[PDB]
């Protein structure tokens, strides 16, 4: 996690996957169960994340908030490998 | 710093000047003086980073595996534009 946070992989598999659970999206990221709650706490205080209920189980998904946020971060890193 | 840490626009920087003080790069990233400082270090005792002096004044470069470090850096991020 040198130039990237954990944020930033959570962030990008929900853009890609529409909606995931907390151990999913652990797996497909590599990042420790408990980190990628942590994790989701924050994004879900900021308004980015909401949590939705199927059955009995808690899958995150994007907000519009959340999505605006996550194409300006990206096309501000693609901007960044420009000038670098 | 959602995405980025400040340790990448740090490595940017270096990238784009090839040398800089700890208070050039604090002012041209915008990033606290302490917070440069405390990244740094991290990058020296890495082997990311050296410091040149010329006197009184302390610069830092990327050594050898400092860039290849941020080449692997940058393939990430490249990555996940995609």
């Amino acid at each position: 996690y040198i130039f990237l946070t954990p944020r930033a992989y959570i962030i990008v598999h929900l853009l890609k996957v529409g909606k995931a659970k907390a151990s999913e999206i652990s797996e497909n990221t590599q990042i420790p169960y408990q980190t990628v709650i942590q994790n989701i706490r924050w994004l879900l205080a900021e308004g980015y994340v909401v949590k939705e209920q199927k059955g009995e189980e808690i899958y995150y998904k994007l907000t519009d908030k959340g999505k605006q946020m996550a194409t300006a971060e990206l096309e501000k890193i693609r901007k960044l490998v420009e000038v670098v």
